[PDB]
């Protein structure tokens, strides 16, 4: 897989690179874990004991804790301890585990069975040889819970601890303008959104803290959103385009991922729609930021992911279809993505058009009539008037997301498409949605035909749900009808905290919800 | 426990730590394990690559490997690895598992049951967010075996490494004159005996460098007889005397044991026959050093200990009995440790009496008287006439502890000694002997004895032995009649490196074998 680098655009991200804020926090108690089977994932908290009592605590072998730190943090723990009882005469040998829900420390990560690397599961052995000792771990880890096991000392002494704190790290540090909206359940809703947003800010816009910690072009586009109305950091926005332009596969497309360490090293991970994103990212940072400079410079990487997303069509005009992984959309893995990678072409197509009128002009005038062709295909092979829904593969499937995809690229009239958001309503496609990823787009299809106030009871419904089941950032992952789901293989190794799910921010402030 | 520390003999243990020498060593090999019913504690190495080929391999999850190091080594793990295949997507989990013997890298420590506590057990989990990573782990291992088993990577890529070395460590670096030994065989013990002194001479004589990695006044007095005419580090011998003079019981007893770390905190535990041998430590530092300054500062503290001791003995000059762990002698839970008692504080009063000659004439007139009594009861109460043999304890017990330390003490004739050594062969009592330490003390009985050819066979049958089944090091822990024994409970915690162990290079060069 041959990559090209771009030094000029590379030293371009790294002049950008923000500084990180790093500031204390105690934790707010100490609880026990109860199995509960009406409980946010099988687990229950009871608080026992303030920090200042377990302060005073004399472990021994096999004693073990679990300490509530109040909210979601992502940071560097810190902790003193000391010995009690006779001269301490062996090391002390500890366990921590580190979870963002308190099923993570409550079920065993040796039961983890999925296909991502279990290596992300929080989780650190100590031995202590010398106490009193003062502890920074080296890690950064993303959680609400920490548990404490202390796995072996002697007969002889025992192991007391006499602070612990967590040192979190963001760099969203500036300040953020309060919301305006009346509706109490809404103002709930953007706090925990806001608090998404900023524990994945760092470096880079981060997918999640915990998992995967990365660049991903999906997300970044929805994380440029919502920033734009709270922190305004447009400097990273600009960061996170040029290192996509700045490392590519050879032929000019830009990678789903990039990793910024130790080096900038882009993924040789390729999906269809993630490429044709980096255009409507482009065009949104343009219109919130007003950087010409910026847009001129990077316009040929944006038209060079059209070029090559224009090639996957047939004759007809249509996408192709295939079996493999070549376009993202949600994380289902029943549904059939021709339809909905059809949407995301003309939608970013339709945006290219906007960019090529400013910066080259006479390419604008053949773009109209490709997006032409394109709706027009869409029509005829994919639209079903019998079930007043598009189909999407040779199997004729029936999905959410290719009517939310198709609503959005504008294909047909205006009064079809809020036809179609009422047939969802009514009489909803078999496969479903599973990522408030896929939601946000949802929504943003049902305020684009003029249905305000179900947009507003679907913000309320959704994000309300997972706010009502005590959540301090917002999911990965989340379909009502199984809250268990995970893609992965098992709910542990979900993120839950993850930015692509914090645009009812954006919804709130940009329309006055 | 009231204790009484005293600033100015600490000042100069301080004063006098030792410069360690740190230097690189390459391992030899990559082997693997295999169940062996007649092998060393059931395993049996069998080499299948060299590391120039092992730094060729890629590992993905669940591969590990044995490193052999090809001798005893106590120090610090470098090592350097990278990716391979795709770029890294996740952190690479790895654990680290360290052994003397190769058993200890494949009986699980997880079935570990004894009363020490397993977190003397050496092991460490490692995540490596970043590759190319170089690891240099804080932690002083003492093996020959390293075990590295890579738990985690995803499917993505794979873990190379690339340079693997142990940072060796020992404050004997300095020159070590050669055994002039004609005789093959001693050779060989004189060899493992030198090597295992120097792993356990670091900052102070050290009884063990995998546990307890301290300093012990039982094992401080072979240690110093060792070093006289290998190393000759009489600073590290004048050190430790300090150490112990330094922080008392408040009383003025010595502690059997003392902490460097994180400063000097002398034990709570107390010794009848340890603090004995502040004396016979002192004595033999005078002979070897002569340094009379020292001898006369410190000689309270061991004129301290005789008092102290004296005390034990009723009316009639014998020595009390008790249950509880008062006296050390030998690992043995079965043993009556009475009569050997009263051998050691006959042996420690003869040595107060050469000292007091020097420092205090006047006490050693009825040091002197003391000596006698304490001979003659031990004759009265204790010698048995028909078994030829001393009994210990109201159950009249015969044990070999009890004859080596009445013969050591030179009670009776000196025919009547030459004929207990010979009764040991002929009718050997019941209780035997389970470490190098007393056999120790059974060497130097036979040689005082005039019996100088039982001695050789004596050191080759037991000490060859051990070499035979193929040890770098000698061992804290010996029965050959049961190769498995531990009174830890786990053969597993036994140190393979005992310094007490090692005085077969005294007997050897001082007698000239
Ligand atoms: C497809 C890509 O990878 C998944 O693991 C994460 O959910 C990320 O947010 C998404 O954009
Ligand atoms: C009794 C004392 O403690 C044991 O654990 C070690 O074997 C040490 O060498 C010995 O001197």
């Amino acid at each position: 897989v041959m990559m090209t680098r771009h030094p000029n655009f590379l030293r371009t991200a790294e002049a950008l690179r923000p500084a990180l804020s790093r500031q204390a926090h105690p934790p707010i108690a100490v609880v026990e874990a109860h199995a509960d089977a009406a409980a946010l994932f099988g687990w229950r908290a009871e608080p026992v004991s303030t920090l200042a009592a377990f302060y005073q605590r004399e472990l021994s072998s096999g004693d073990s804790v679990i300490i509530d730190f109040g909210s979601h943090y992502v940071g560097y723990l810190h902790f003193l301890c000391q010995s009690a009882g006779s001269p301490p005469d062996a090391p002390a040998h500890l366990q921590l585990t580190f979870g963002e829900t308190l099923s993570e420390v409550c079920e065993p990560f040796s039961d983890y069975q999925g296909w991502l690397s279990s290596s992300w599961l929080q989780q650190q052995d100590l031995w202590l040889d010398v106490l009193p000792a003062e502890i920074d771990l080296p890690r950064r880890y993303c959680f609400r819970y920490l548990k404490v096991e202390v796995k072996a000392v002697s007969r002889k002494f025992r192991l007391q601890f006499t602070q612990i704190e967590v040192n979190a790290v963001t760099s969203a540090s500036g300040a953020c303008p309060a919301a305006t909206t009346s509706d109490p359940q809404l103002r709930a809703i953007d706090n925990v959104a806001v608090l998404t947003l900023q524990n994945c800010m760092q470096e880079v816009f981060e997918d999640g803290p915990k998992r995967d910690r990365r660049l991903w072009l999906g997300d970044l586009r929805l994380q440029a959103l919502v920033n734009d109305v709270t922190f305004a950091r447009h400097d990273l926005v600009r960061r996170c385009l040029y290192l996509f332009a700045g490392h590519t596969r050879e032929d000019g497309m830009v990678s789903a991922n990039v990793f910024v360490q130790p080096d900038v090293i882009a993924d040789d991970t390729f999906l269809f729609d993630y490429s044709l994103f980096f255009v409507d990212v482009l065009y949104n940072y343009l219109q919130s930021a007003e950087d010409m400079a910026t847009a001129r410079e990077l316009w040929p990487t944006a038209r060079r992911q059209v070029e090559l997303a224009l090639t996957r069509c047939d004759a007809s005009g249509v996408v192709r279809d295939s079996d493999d992984w070549w376009v993202f959309i949600d994380w289902q893995a029943s549904l059939n993505k021709q339809a909905a990678a059809q949407g995301v072409l003309i939608y970013c197509l339709q945006r290219a058009i906007w960019l090529a009128e400013r910066f080259e002009p006479e390419l604008a005038v053949s773009y109209r009539q490709r997006l032409q062709q394109l709706k027009s295909a869409a029509l005829d092979a994919l639209w079903d008037p019998q079930q007043g829904f598009y189909v999407s593969g040779a199997r004729r499937q029936v999905s959410w997301a290719s009517q939310i995809w198709l609503v959005l690229a504008e294909v047909g009239t205006p009064q079809q498409r809020r036809e179609i958001m009422r047939n969802l309503e009514k009489n909803p496609p078999a496969v479903a949605m599973n990522t408030p990823y896929l939601r946000h787009h949802y929504i943003a299809a049902l305020l684009q035909c003029g249905l305000r106030d179900e947009a507003i009871a679907q913000i309320k419904a959704y994000w309300g749900a997972m706010v009502d089941y005590g959540a301090d950032t917002f999911w990965e992952i989340f379909d009502p009808a199984h809250p268990d789901f995970s893609p992965y293989g098992s709910k542990l190794i979900n993120s839950y905290c993850h930015a692509w799910s914090c645009t009812p921010a954006w919804f709130i402030r940009q329309y006055g919800l």
